[PDB]
């Protein structure tokens, strides 16, 4: 249950709100009780305080809840101002991904394509578990955080090892594993 509510959650916050009706603020909140309702309409049994165990409990740092405000802290598919703080003490960071993507990534970097930002990871792990979640010989790129922010890349940091950057250059990425 709390899946399939949080999945609904990231589909509102961060792809879909106006589906619900909803018009997100520049910085990406809805209201808190504008998000319950449209949880309502699809799992009646949905509550407020069950949507704030879930951003408790979240393993990822997805979501954010500022008073009664609540956002998607990455992943959106639509303009967002976030105010996340810089990274700048990684040196290395990780992006998962397919291994039938890297002709592609080894020529014109990472790309946000349908997002955004590009999201990397302080963690080896879960950029490898975000990359098979797409598929089936995930390839762990090694990236060059230095050389971001050399280029005017600055990394943020957006959820707990998630971190998110304008773009990432195939020059920065060191290696492929």
């Amino acid at each position: 249950e709390r899946k399939r509510v949080s999945k609904l959650m990231a589909y509102i916050l961060r792809h879909s709100p106006e589906e619900f009706g909803l018009r997100p603020d520049v910085e990406g909140f809805v209201s808190l009780n504008e998000l319950v309702n449209a949880l309502k309409t699809v799992y009646p049994e949905v509550t407020e305080e069950f949507v704030r165990e879930i951003v408790e409990n979240d393993p990822k740092g997805r979501y954010e809840i500022r008073g009664d405000r609540i956002r998607a802290r990455y992943g959106h598919s639509f303009p967002v101002s976030l105010d996340h703080e810089e990274d700048t003490e990684s040196r290395f960071l990780y992006h998962g991904t397919p291994r039938r993507n890297l002709p592609s990534i080894l020529k014109e970097g990472l790309k946000p394509m349908k997002r955004q930002y590009v999201h990397v990871s302080t963690d080896k792990i879960e950029a490898l578990e975000t990359g098979r979640r797409h598929g089936r010989e995930v390839v762990l790129l090694v990236i060059d955080a230095e050389c971001l922010r050399k280029r005017g890349f600055k990394i943020y940091k957006a959820g707990k090892n998630v971190r998110i950057v304008e773009r990432v250059p195939p020059d920065c990425i060191t290696l492929a594993v």
